[PDB]
C-alpha cells in the first residue's frame, strides 16, 4: 500500500486535477472497481464510465475551483482524509462549499473508495 | 434526540472538541454509545465499549495538558455522520507540538457516537 507520505501526495494531486478540471486525469486515478459516495449518504457510484459522468456533470462547465484548506491527514493503511473548499456558481449565485474527502488507495496507488462529507449546512453564498 | 440532523451533527461534534479541550473524560464517554468503537489512529485495532473507551481517553488526556480546537467547519451528512478537522496541542520532548487530525463520526438513533475514526500519523505532527 502507499505510504503515509505517498497518500499525502496523491490526495493533493487529486485536488490539483479537480481545480484544473481534467476529467480524464481524475478518472485515471480511480481503480477499476472503485466506488464514489458523494455526498456520503447517497448510493455509491460504481464503474469508470459512471465516475467519469459524475465528474463531467460536476466540473463540465469549468468555473469550479478547489483548494485544500489544511493538510492531508494520512494513515499507515493506505487511507487519508483532507479538508478543502469548492468554489462554484449556482444559478448566478457565487457559492462556496466546504468538503472533507476520505479516500482508500489500493496497492497500485489508485483510489479504491472515495467518500465526500458535505451537505447544505456547508454551503455559503459569497 | 433521534438520529441527528446535519445541523445537530455539527453541534454534537463541536461539543466533543470542547470536552476534549477541557479534559472531561466522563462527559466524553457519555457521548458514545455503550457499545461504540474507536479507531484512533485509523489503521490500529478498534477499541470496543465504554469501559475501554474511557481508559483510552484517560490515558491520552489524563496527564499533561492537551488543548484541542477546530480548524474549520464540521462537515455533516444527512445520515447521521460527519467529519471535522482539528488540531491537538500537547508536549513532546518537553516542547510544544501540534497534531493535525480529522475525525469521522457516525451517530446512532439516540444521538450517541456509534463509531469514531481518527485520521492522523506522524506526518501530521509538527514542532517549533
Ligand atoms: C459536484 C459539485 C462540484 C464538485 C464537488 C462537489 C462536492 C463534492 C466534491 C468532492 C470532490 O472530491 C470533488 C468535487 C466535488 C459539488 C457539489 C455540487 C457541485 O456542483
Ligand atoms: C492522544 C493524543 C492527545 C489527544 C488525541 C490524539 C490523537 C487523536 C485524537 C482524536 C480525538 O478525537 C481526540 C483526541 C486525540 C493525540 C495522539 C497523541 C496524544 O497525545
Ligand atoms: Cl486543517
Ligand atoms: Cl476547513
Ligand atoms: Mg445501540
Amino acid at each position: 500500500l502507499p505510504t503515509a507520505q505517498e497518500v499525502q501526495g496523491l490526495m493533493a494531486r487529486y485536488i490539483e486535477l479537480v481545480d484544473v478540471g481534467d476529467i480524464e486525469a481524475i478518472v485515471q486515478m480511480y481503480a477499476d472497481d472503485a466506488t464514489v459516495e458523494d455526498p456520503f449518504g447517497q448510493p455509491p457510484i460504481h464503474g469508470r464510465e459512471q465516475i467519469a459522468a459524475f465528474y463531467r456533470q460536476g466540473l463540465g462547465g469549468g468555473k469550479v475551483r478547489a483548494c485544500l484548506t489544511g493538510p492531508v491527514r494520512a494513515s499507515h493503511n493506505g487511507c487519508g482524509a483532507m479538508p478543502f473548499r469548492v468554489e462554484m456558481v449556482w444559478n448566478g449565485q457565487p457559492c462556496a462549499l466546504d468538503v472533507i474527502d476520505v479516500m482508500r488507495f489500493d496497492e497500485h496507488g489508485r483510489i479504491q473508495t472515495m467518500q465526500a462529507y458535505w451537505s447544505e449546512v456547508n454551503l455559503s453564498v459569497r
